[PDB]
């Protein structure tokens, strides 16, 4: 790595590290198409096992990103339209507030205030459909949005049924795959367990436990290798041999809904580059990220926009993620972290860094 990279990563993240009390982290920078790794601490504390370019940290919410191209990819295969009714995939969900709720909605927090998180009491199967009957909207579709596992799961769980296959072996076969991350997993096979990072939440080591739409909404683990390739397909799409693919992840960096300074694709989120710092740094926080906020409609949606910041946080009791990059700049990061520590210090540390380097 070029001193200079080196220079302004080590100078973001080591007092990120101290001011976080961060247990372990890796951190990838992605500098004209090519990856430089670092990595920082532990593991697991207890085995003294430390961070490696292997080792596998909970992504969370970064998980939706996968989520969102591998819809993308079933639209590209022309299996969903976004335009489709929810109820045409799951006919079963007859209470009239679903009727004018579409795949879009669901994909982007608009379908009218579904919850952030699934009761953990629904776990089988009806559990799920009796949930869905009896949520009543707080507003119509498409004019609120409000961040929600219960709404992007859905449409990933959805997204899937006409390929006849499940969830995690469609994850597997059309986007794990295709692009090399033989790392990546929804499920770590026991082969892998070995560099499974624990979390860490008041000092006690923990990792996610199993909920509802878990796989869709915040289930995967990965490395450090693995993430920089995703990030480098993300800002590459058009070098991706798998066509359908290609496709879907331009539909997941599409602008679908503005909200403030930001537009809503599916998974991922962007914003107009140049951008203002404290609008993405503010922006992460919680008091904002997960707060109610209308949306005004991009019709049609705009396709993946070049100069964008491109980016996505992620977390689990235990660990933070944040990944973001520039199209335009071939330019990106990824910081993995078995702490969960607030949104902001990552935004600014990637904002340091990455205006940095361009
Ligand atoms: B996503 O990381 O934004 C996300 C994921 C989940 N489900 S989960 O099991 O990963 C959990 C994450 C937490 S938490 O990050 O402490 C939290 C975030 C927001 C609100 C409450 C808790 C606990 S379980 C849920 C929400 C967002």
């Amino acid at each position: 790595a070029p001193q200079q990279i080196n220079d302004i990563v080590h100078r973001t993240i080591t007092p990120l590290i101290e001011q976080q009390k961060i247990p372990g982290m890796a951190v990838a920078v992605i500098y004209q198409g090519k990856p430089y790794y670092f990595t920082w601490g532990y593991a697991d504390i207890a085995k003294k096992q430390p961070v490696t370019q292997q080792t596998l940290f909970e992504l969370g919410s970064v998980s939706k990103t996968f989520t969102g191209v591998l819809g993308g990819d079933a639209i590209a295969r022309g299996e969903i339209k976004l335009s489709d009714p929810t109820t045409k995939y799951w006919p079963e969900l007859t209470a009239k507030q679903w009727n004018g709720i579409t795949l879009l909605h669901l994909a982007t927090y608009t379908a009218g205030g579904l919850p952030l998180q699934v009761p953990d009491e629904v776990k089988s199967s009806s559990d799920l459909l009796r949930f869905y009957q009896n949520w009543q909207p707080a507003w119509a579709p498409g004019t609120q949005r409000l961040y929600a596992n219960s709404s992007i799961g859905l449409f990933g769980a959805l997204a899937v049924k006409p390929s006849g296959l499940s969830f995690e072996q469609a994850m597997q076969t059309r986007v794990f795959q295709p692009l090399k991350l033989n790392h990546t997993w929804i499920n770590v096979p026991p082969a892998e367990e070995k560099n499974y990072a624990w979390g860490y939440r008041e000092g006690k080591a923990v990792h996610v436990s199993p909920g509802a739409l878990d796989a869709e909404a915040y289930g995967v683990k990965s490395t450090i290798e693995d993430m920089a390739r995703w990030v480098q397909s993300n800002l590459k799409p058009l070098d991706i041999n798998e066509k359908t693919l290609q496709q879907g992840i331009q539909l997941a960096q599409s602008r679908y809904w503005q909200t403030g300074d930001m537009y809503q694709g599916l998974g991922w989120e962007m914003l107009d580059w140049p951008v203002n710092p404290d609008s993405i740094i503010n922006g992460s926080d919680n008091k904002i990220a997960l707060a109610a906020r209308p949306v005004k409609a991009i019709t049609p949606p705009t396709p993946a926009v070049r100069a964008s910041w491109v980016h996505k946080t992620g977390a689990t009791g235990g660990f933070g993620s944040y990944v973001a990059f520039i199209p335009e700049k071939e330019l990106g990061i990824v910081m993995l972290a078995n702490k969960n520590y607030p949104n902001p210090a990552r935004v600014d540390a990637a904002w340091q860094i990455l205006n940095a380097l361009q």
